[PDB]
């Protein structure tokens, strides 16, 4: 079995295709504690060692350590988020295969050439032996890494004609990267990566607005919120009460308002582009500012309304 | 100014393209009492009327009348609920022309033919004069009728051979139409309208599990259960707790595999076509199942991930 892992920071995406021919994506958070969790009951509790190390999958785990999450990429949390994501993904526990991503930054160095050290680095990572209490753990045996963003215009890009080239936006939960890759990947233009903005913005925007607590418990509300900001209706029938839609509209847009700035700001650092693309968990957050502020034409305009699943599903299709 | 409107028993939809080519995409619930409101607040109500008969959009609907929804699309309540949708659309009030939709089986006589004397009194009930108390409405110049599903598949048809031949199936709130269509619209193969199931038949099950209100202030809770089925996180924290997301899950699932049964059944009545694709608000709910029991490669099979928007997007590509 082969599964495809674009592991972000935020959320493990993985696609497979079964034996009936059905192609499954799952999803799964990157939220754990560096200690067991203890369960007197029934509920299910998932309890790792890693490293020597204790972690446990936590639905609560403070929005805390909103630092440096480029080194998270070859972290004992991220291989615990991995097999985490495989235990609840349906899959049988067993060996399999798998190919992960790196950020843009991390795989190719400033020439926007493979930086082999990150990229081995990576696949030595998931070799790293892991545990489950009371359970099975499944086995990583070949790892491949593919760079993030380029995956997802891949189909698009074997359109294009050399002379031509795709601007990949890739708004995540922590980062924001922009890449622009000539048709048929006939080399890369350019990368410029943020890691100073994403999603998280907004969501705590919102989570400030309604004093909800900080941390994973209340980030389904958070994206309820900010996914139906549009429909009143929903808003009146989720928010609590007070009827609070006034400010918390008003800091949603706020950010937005700011996600829109870092994005336009960026973009006229690239020109010459025929062809764009918007990916990645806060695409349909930007996606309008960025396709009135390019000169491009609809039908060379790219934007899925699975957005988050785009660079895991790109991955797929090549490798697959 | 066109407006392309899927004017559905459930959901209105509209999609529209703007001076600055941004393509918009608006959704309007049929949730009206034929009386008006009174707000003794700032709370903005809505009150219609038309063909003498007062109206007003209720946000707590109740869900009653689950007879004959057919009738509803040649309805003064149908008249409302469309201009209802423009008024909260956020374009400008208005002279409008627009392009609304006819249910396969009311376009189409059993010979698959243009049901012209339906699409007559569809084109004149938009006719009707309506009012807005406190308010102007938009102006309905020229209409336009398109036939449902057939849009959706539009771009996938012009690519067909004409000896091909597409399977669409349409899962809707509370009709499932499926039809088959030979390559370039070379003709009509088949069609086949089923009043008698829906979406609705999940989200009835899933506010009996909860026991709610059976009313459309409680629609939001049940959609996004149902949505998030398989999060079993999201509905930790979404479910009133209790944990009877035991209960919930089972009466979800029970009822899912009653849509599925009901499409493979309908299945076994076509067969010939070549390409499979599946659209409307329930289209993930049966996209397995018709994918394991249709033997189509991957590569013909076609669902995007907005579905409740796939035809009225459909008309607009065809009409804009
Ligand atoms: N508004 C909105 N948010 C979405 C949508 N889909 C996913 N999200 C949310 O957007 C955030 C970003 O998701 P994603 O890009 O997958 O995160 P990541 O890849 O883990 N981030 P990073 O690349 O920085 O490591 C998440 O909190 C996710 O739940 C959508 O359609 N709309
Ligand atoms: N599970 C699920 N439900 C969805 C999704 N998108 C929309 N829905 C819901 O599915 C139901 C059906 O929507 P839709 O097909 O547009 O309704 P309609 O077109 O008005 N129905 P009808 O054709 O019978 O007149 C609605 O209650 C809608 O909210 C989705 O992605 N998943
Ligand atoms: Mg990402
Ligand atoms: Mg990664
Ligand atoms: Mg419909
Ligand atoms: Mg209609």
């Amino acid at each position: 079995m082969l599964v495809f892992i674009d592991d972000g920071s935020t959320n493990i995406k993985l696609q497979w295709q079964e034996s009936d021919g059905t192609i499954k994506q799952h999803i799964s958070p990157n939220s754990f504690k560096r200690e067991w969790a203890v369960s007197f009951g029934d509920k299910k509790v998932f309890n790792y060692t890693l490293n020597g190390e204790q972690y446990s999958f936590d639905p609560i785990s403070p929005d805390a350590v909103v630092t440096t999450n480029i080194a998270w990429q070859y972290s004992d949390v991220n291989v615990v988020a991995v097999h985490h994501a495989l235990l609840t993904s349906g899959l049988p526990v067993s060996e399999v295969d798998i190919v992960c991503t790196l950020p843009l930054t991390e795989y190719y160095d400033r020439n926007n050439q493979p930086n082999t050290e990150n990229i081995e680095r990576k696949k030595a990572n998931f070799r790293k032996k892991i545990t489950l209490n009371g359970g099975d753990t499944f086995t990583i045996k070949d790892v491949k890494v593919m760079p993030e963003s380029i995956p997802a215009g891949y189909e698009v890009l074997q359109e294009l004609d050399e002379l031509d080239s795709l601007l990949i936006i890739d708004l995540g939960g922590t980062t924001l990267d922009i890449s622009q890759v000539m048709g048929k990947l006939s080399g890369i233009s350019k990368i410029y990566g943020d890691s100073s903005l994403g999603v998280s913005l907004v969501t705590s925007a919102v989570k400030d607005a309604l004093s909800l607590a900080r941390t994973k418990g209340s980030s389904y509300l958070a994206d309820d919120i900010i996914i139906h900001r549009k429909d009143n209706n929903y808003l009146k029938q989720r928010i609590n009460d007070e009827n609070k839609i006034s400010i918390v509209t008003e800091a949603m847009n706020e950010a937005l308002r700011k996600l829109e700035q870092r994005v336009l700001n960026t973009l006229n650092e690239f020109s010459g582009y025929t062809h764009v693309m918007v990916i990645g968990g806060g695409a349909e957050l930007i996606c309008d500012a960025v396709k009135k502020h390019t000169q491009i034409r609809d039908e060379r305009f790219f934007k899925t309304n699975n957005s988050q699943y785009d660079l895991v599903n790109g991955m797929y299709l090549i490798g697959n």
